């Protein structure tokens, strides 16, 4: 009956009554071919219960296996069940490792509800997550390097060392078992260890390289000049020349150094550096080294942009976003990678406007307002796309020093200090939308703000649909060491939940999202 179906497409937190779940239980053999019915099925087991947990895992057998993003659900704190838990890790197993890596960072999390014991007891449908991310890892160089800094960031963790010390112990072990898989393994797998150690030691005598600096009082030419000799050093120093490793911000980029004469610090409070890689193939990777802050809010935030722009890219809706890498290298310093752009302040005190910064770097006769046809495309696009994303992340303190442009048209957003509905200033807008943009379109009276709106719609409606694998990748997250969700991990899921409005119908959805748009607009006339 429909009384049914509107109880399988419920959200992956809503918890289901007590009246909701006897319900499910009563005609659970009637569901066992209807995939989407296994995870609310699982939750109305009594799983204290012997011959109910007994009936349920024969039933778990049976039933018409569930979907890779329905299974992260499993692997949550709320399965204790070991079979339920191996279920899980079986059904991750038939993710390829591009969908894998775009889950790593939830499933280092989620290894705080694995049982500890097992863990430890592998030193020195039958595979745990620990034993499955290692075995994943071990076929897969770049996986190994995220499942590498993933753990020791968590192991570095002081914070969970005192509080939980049970959690800080499981995950030294999961380095233990992760450096014991590596030396067991093949010509291949063994060369890694000393791969990631060679990239261990490069960021140690970067983060002492970046204190040299700091030693003295200096104006910034003189500090710039003090990197820039430390850099030149590689007798002392070895940063300038070494055996080409990963660059641990993006591993497939192989690295011989970094270039000692190009490198700065930024005027910021905690100067961090611009840093450029000379890559194997002499090219250049540009880098924030970012030192005496914790990059795991913005490190999570970049992962699910990704993600999400990944999901869309599937959708055949590339809308020109900018998921640039976010890696955490300590709970105290990391890597960013720099993207050549202008922030949106600077475009307005040098340019005045976003359509004469356009005009000025890409003009076109008869191009929309003598603008390049791509370049406008580029930046309806992407404004739509972060319009969209921003919303549902409910990404705070929005100001023009944090909205950047590339001379290609690309809009994208930084610094994600504060998300989840919060923000500096109380009553904070929804959609997260400024006059400067509506202006670089051309006006509310312009094609392509009516493109903006369409692009708006054609993404809610596709993220929408990826709700379940986006909330799920977000209840791992929950007890984790990110500001904005320490302060209410109970509420955290819910947050993000009621953007999507999964209440409404897609006809609905585009309404509400139409009217979203509408009453932003219009509050920038007050
Ligand atoms: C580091 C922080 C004080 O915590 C703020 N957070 C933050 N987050 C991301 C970026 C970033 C990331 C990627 N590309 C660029 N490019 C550009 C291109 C041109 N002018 C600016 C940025 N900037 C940045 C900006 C760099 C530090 C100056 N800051
Ligand atoms: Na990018």
């Amino acid at each position: 009956r429909d009384q049914l179906n509107i109880i399988v497409s419920y959200p992956p937190t809503k918890q289901l009554t007590y009246e909701e779940q006897d319900l499910v239980w009563k005609f659970r053999y009637y569901l066992t071919n209807q995939e989407k019915a296994l995870t609310k099925f699982l939750k109305c087991v009594n799983w204290d219960l012997p011959q109910e947990a007994k009936q349920a895992l024969e039933l778990l057998g049976k039933w018409k296996p569930m979907d890779v993003e329905d299974s992260l659900e499993l692997l949550s704190s709320h399965y204790t069940n070991p079979t339920v838990r191996r279920y899980a890790v079986a059904r991750l197993r038939q993710a390829d490792d591009e969908d894998l890596l775009m889950y790593l960072l939830q499933l280092v999390q989620a290894l705080k509800y694995e049982n500890f014991d097992d863990i430890k007891n592998g030193l020195e449908l039958e595979q745990d997550l620990c034993t499955f991310l290692i075995s994943r890892a071990c076929k897969n160089s770049t996986l190994a390097n995220y499942l590498y800094w993933y753990v020791i960031v968590e192991c570095e963790d002081q914070d969970t060392q005192q509080r939980d010390p049970k959690t800080h112990e499981m995950y030294l072990n999961v380095m233990r078992r992760f450096s014991q898989a590596l030396l067991k393994g093949d010509k291949s797998v063994r060369v890694m260890r000393s791969l990631l150690a060679a990239q261990q030691t490069f960021v140690d005598r970067l983060v002492h390289l970046m204190k040299a600096v700091q030693r003295e009082s200096g104006n910034r030419k003189k500090k710039n000049e003090r990197l820039q000799a430390l850099l030149g050093d590689n007798e002392k120093m070895n940063l300038s020349d070494v055996e080409l490793i990963p660059l641990p911000l993006e591993p497939q980029v192989k690295i011989r150094g970094i270039i000692p004469e190009t490198a700065t610090l930024f005027k910021s409070a905690l100067m961090p550096a611009q840093l450029f890689f000379k890559t194997e193939d002499g090219g250049k990777y540009p880098v924030i080294f970012k030192h005496g802050d914790d990059l795991r809010q913005d490190q999570l935030i970049l992962q699910i942009i990704s993600l999400m722009d990944k999901l869309l890219r599937k959708e055949n809706l590339d809308l020109k976003l900018t998921p640039y890498k976010v890696l955490a290298t300590s709970t105290k310093h990391g890597f960013m990678q720099f993207i050549q752009s202008v922030p949106v302040a600077e475009v307005l005190d040098t340019e005045g406007s976003i359509q004469n910064f356009f005009r000025k770097y890409a003009p076109s006769e008869n191009g929309p307002n003598g603008i390049s046809a791509e370049v406008m495309d580029t930046y309806v696009k992407s404004c739509a796309g972060y319009c969209v994303i921003t919303y549902i992340l409910g990404v705070g303190d929005r100001h023009l020093d944090n909205l950047l442009l590339t001379k290609t048209g690309k809009l994208f957003h930084i610094d994600f200090g504060y998300i989840l509905g919060r923000d500096p200033k109380p009553l904070p807008p929804p959609m997260k939308l400024n006059k400067e943009m509506v202006e670089g379109m051309g006006g509310t009276q312009s094609e392509q703000y009516q493109e903006f709106r369409k692009q708006c719609y054609t993404a809610f409606l596709h993220l929408r649909r990826y709700s379940n694998l986006i909330l799920n990748l977000f209840s791992l997250m929950v007890d984790a060491n990110i500001p904005d969700i320490a302060l209410e991990p109970d509420k955290t899921v819910k947050k993000v939940q009621d953007k999507f409005r999964l209440d409404l119908s897609d006809e609905e959805a585009v309404h509400y999202m139409q009217s979203l748009i509408d009453e932003s607009v219009h509050a920038l006339f007050a």
